[PDB]
């Protein structure tokens, strides 16, 4: 069950990467170290004193070369991602990088500060701003820009600003069209599955070191034991291009909806001749299908938004900045970078669509492609460190055709545990599959080894020999892969196969749900509702929010909850009069239902018994289910 | 080893007879609702200009006033029988419907002077035949207005067979359509086309004969129209508001936009004068697809349920008979209200139950195995059965839509392609003969599902094994005899045929002039897909295109074997400039007119390096929609 070292094959495969890849090009090291005002190599702690962010854990990477247990290209990116701290881009324009998965852009301006993004957590947002104030003059925050609907960009808002100031208009908070709908839907409805699957993407439960967690492509790792916030925006960007001025700072926003995020945009600074591309063009291939789980992205639209940014800003930009990683300097280097980025995404879309039309299936296309075309294979900033070329090609297939390959044999597949049992039987039995698994590792075919091991582990997760072997093979795949996310996944996989899921959650301190409208909260309840127990409990529940002047009519039929915003059922079984702050207290589980009834904060008309009944049919989700085993 | 269509096995016949009990059959409400209003039946053929059969109802005679064969699921046979009720039908005086003369229905509203039509069927020949049958029983009048319910070919396809675009452009004929119709009618139906068209052959069962041992029904219709012409006549008046009231020829029409549900450009049509509601394809008497088997982008079940519910609230109390553009009407306010609420609940369940199980850690296939039935009273409704859409497929689809093809388990991070996996598995299972003995055991046992999984591995490892092919075809055929789903029956059957024989020679979209309506940008996106990256590498160039008749300039760029474009732009340093018109571009696209022939003619004038155009066109691949699916 111990962490096995590099096999003969693995070590040879990694040494091969040393040649046939740049390494002699240090342009990225130059671009990352440039502008460094104050480094960061320490820890960021929570209120309870627990570690949130630790850079000191990645010391093994500093000014050294790759171990046999880590792909050299991954090591290169790992080393770059270690360049943390406060950085000047231009006078009045700074950036805090490496104090969180994302970056915070700090624009000076007339009276206060204009911020682009608020990091992932309140503790990191606060620490980034603390490091900035230690070297720059202390001023308030007049404006905030949410580049897009991702938690690493809005998550730390409440740690540095107040909702009260936003609602009053004292602080101007900009966001692209459809932000609220997306910030809450992609991150909470599908939330608990996303948050647990995201643990494989992060490698958070995996220790740091050359035999374990080393990097996450666009950052080191995810923030631990911290608080995630959601402060509703003030001003929404609805036009394809919108110019705005705040505190003597000119901002041109370019809507990039549906590319890296559903609600997304770029921010050009005409006064500074700098372009900020959010996460639309980072120095690694991005995902078209994120491993934590999400809606597929449109590579065609992504390439078109990069190109539209090249045409509109390319001739007007001296330095390109991002919300992940280092800036690219000089108009010519920015123009090459943009065109390469554009080309990479159009290739993913166009080549896949080409091969689909030739009759190739998702996996067939992943095997056929293997490399980016022409000069795209020699660029460090186009490598498969975050997104994967195989995954992305499969994703374009999913997006245009779907999971189903067209072959009727794959029309109704068997679930993991069921397929695993019949395959193990077909393969000769548990011992036979184990001998075959051992042969595959000896050969160095760890890819085939993991396919056998998955069938056995699901057929019987008790087979401790099958588990240890599949973990050993996965570990070797982790030692081999250039992809940081693939490394974090295989590693999280190998650990849990050997041991299991412990006792932890970072989204536990996260009060994301407080920002939610009744309709958003009821959509959560329609998802939380347990169809099996809810069957035969049909009812209608009117809800009236006096503070909101909003009426909502719920209906529970056939164990399915549906709602009508702005309506009231005339023959409703129960009527629930309350306020949003009281609903929030019951949602946060601070205030109890009968406690609220007695208090007077929840007044009921009709069959009052039906509310408690309804709440008794609501499941609770734990984000610690089995992934490599059997829930 | 035999290649003939095997009859029902002992197990299959027993499994089908079991469906007789545990499913209604004693409820004939649908037979009453289909036979009601029958003015004139239709049981004959509709022919093309060349005299070839387009639509044949006489082929489904084996279904009429008889009970199910052992070789067809009794529920599927029930729907098959209903879909045989073809002809002209009165709904109310001045309100008729032509059903069964095409995959879709045509609603004929009388009115003051002429006729107001809702939809124009799939083909010009069917549109003409429907209108012919109507005029044989009703007074001969012009067509004053046409309504396109949504952007699907079975709804606009036959417009040019009964109306003239000259009359539309003049405003003599009012043609209504929901917001974004043109963009969608042309984009979703002409893009990733060749893969879609070939995969659609499995969905259709067009190459499969008719009969109790082969093709019987297509859920929402009998089959697709053959050897016919598909048309596109641009709409006059666009519905842009969520609800729009319009009056034409003394006919009141209230339109409700249902954008993004069953179709991207979609709507319902209420008839305030008649107290009738027309739901297009938004709520048919079968489960619809969230992911169509021919391949497409996933649909939003949440939005779909919301539009059904909005139609229930707005029209439910004002509607006596609900009509549709596929299948029979539902009569009586109470039966319509129950139908709508069941439909709404079915879609919300798909979305909500899947999201529930995803958050509990269940994977796409695990959720398909756990669900099995719709909740409460939804399992006892004939109109909610899996005849078109499938409950398993749709649950898997909701997983794909919110999370994607990848289950989170790293063992499935990089799966082996079909032929590669098949070889390794067959080897692991003992070899070709061993897998064949195991396959034979699975059929004898009646586990045809497991049999097809083994057979797929063998057929892909060696498609020469004629015994493996015949066996997998035999097991698929039994799955087809067993399935309630009409599309699954068409697929397994197409599968069994090609495994035994192979792919023939045919095309119905050959008489269809749909691709003529393509804008230059749409045509260039096709070229970016047709471009062969491998040969195009090292042929970097820029090509300006100018369309005098369109007053539109488009700037192409070929870099690293990737083609990108900018609509409304012109590259100042372009290698070549191509001045032409859309009708001339169309001629070169249709391959009727040649490139140097056009240059000499004067129809294509060139500036700069004229050599680069011919060079560019030489790098373009050609796709054939007759690739192997099961091989
Ligand atoms: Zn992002
Ligand atoms: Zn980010
Ligand atoms: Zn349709
Ligand atoms: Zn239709």
């Amino acid at each position: 069950l111990d962490s096995k070292p590099a096999s003969a094959i693995t070590a040879a495969k990694n040494a091969e990467v040393l040649k046939n890849l740049p390494f002699a090009d240090r342009e990225e090291f130059e671009a990352a170290k440039r502008g460094l005002i104050a480094p960061f190599s320490g820890q960021i702690k929570n209120a309870e004193g627990q570690v949130v962010w630790d850079m000191g854990a990645y010391q093994f990477l500093n000014d050294k070369d790759a171990a046999d247990t880590v792909n050299p290209s991954l090591w290169r990116q790992a080393q770059l991602n270690n360049i943390a701290g406060l950085f000047e881009v231009m006078p009045k324009l700074y950036q805090v990088r490496g104090l969180d998965p994302a970056n915070m852009t700090i624009i000076e301006g007339d009276s206060g500060l204009v911020l682009i993004d608020t990091l992932t957590t309140a503790e990191t947002a606060r620490a980034a701003l603390d490091l900035y104030f230690q070297h720059r003059p202390k001023k308030p925050i007049v404006a905030v820009v949410y580049s897009h609907s991702h938690i690493d960009h809005f998550g730390g808002a409440r740690g540095i600003i107040d909702e009260a100031d936003v609602k009053a208009g004292k602080v101007k908070v900009f966001a692209p069209s459809g932000f609220m709908e997306h910030a809450v839907s992609e991150n909470i409805l599908a939330g608990t599955a996303m948050a647990r699957r995201g643990q494989y993407q992060s490698g958070v439960m995996v220790p740091r070191g050359a035999q374990a967690q080393v990097d996450s492509g666009l950052f080191k790792t995810t923030a631990t034991n911290a608080t995630n916030t959601l402060v509703a925006p003030n001003v929404l960007i609805e036009k394809p291009y919108e110019r705005h001025t705040v505190d003597g700072v000119e901002l041109e926003f370019q809507l990039t909806l549906g590319s890296e995020a559903p609600s997304d945009m770029n921010i050009y600074l005409p006064q500074f001749k700098v372009l900020n591309t959010a996460d639309n063009a980072p120095p690694a291939m991005h995902n078209l299908l994120t491993p934590r789980g999400a809606e597929v992205r449109d590579a065609k639209a992504w390439a078109g938004y990069i190109d539209a940014s090249l045409e509109k800003y390319g001739d007007r930009t001296d330095v390109l900045i991002q919300q992940h990683n280092w800036p690219v300097w000089g108009g010519d280097k920015v123009r090459t970078y943009l065109a390469d980025q554009r080309d990479m995404y159009a290739f993913l879309n166009n080549r896949a669509l080409n091969l689909m039309n030739k009759g190739l299936t998702l996996h067939e296309i992943a095997a056929e492609v293997s490399k980016l075309p022409g000069e795209l294979d020699r660029k460090w900033y186009l490598r498969s460190y975050y997104g994967a070329l195989s995954t992305n090609l499969r994703a374009v297939y999913q997006r245009y055709l779907g999971f189903y390959d067209g072959n009727p044999a794959n029309l109704d597949p068997f679930p993991p545990v069921e397929a695993g049992k019949r395959y193990v039987e077909a393969m000769g039995g548990a011992d036979a599959v184990l001998k075959q698994m051992r042969a595959a590792i000896d050969k160095g075919d760890y890819r085939w080894a993991v396919q056998l091991g998955n069938h056995l582990v699901f057929a019987d997760p008790a087979n401790k020999d099958a588990r240890a072997l599949q973990a050993d093979a996965m570990e070797q795949l982790g030692y081999q892969t250039e992809n940081a996310l693939w490394r974090n996944m295989y590693m999280t996989g190998a650990m849990e196969l050997r041991h299991g899921v412990p006792t932890y959650d970072s989204r536990g301190k996260s009060e994301m749900g407080r920002a939610l409208t009744p309709d958003m909260f009821f959509d959560l309840l329609a998802i939380r509702l347990d169809t099996d127990k809810a069957v035969g409990h049909d009812m209608t529940l009117n809800w009236v929010f006096e503070d909101l002047k909003q009426d909502i009519a719920l209906t529970l039929r056939n164990g399915v909850l549906t709602q009508r915003v702005g309506s009231l059922n005339p023959k409703a079984d129960v009527t629930v009069k309350l306020t949003k702050p009281t609903l929030d207290q019951i949602a946060a589980r601070k205030l109890d239902l009968p406690t609220a009834i007695k208090q007077g904060t929840v007044k009921l008309d009709g069959d009052g018994k039906k509310l408690g009944e309804f709440f008794g049919l609501l499941d609770s989700f734990s984000p610690k289910f089995n992934i490599v085993e059997l829930e």
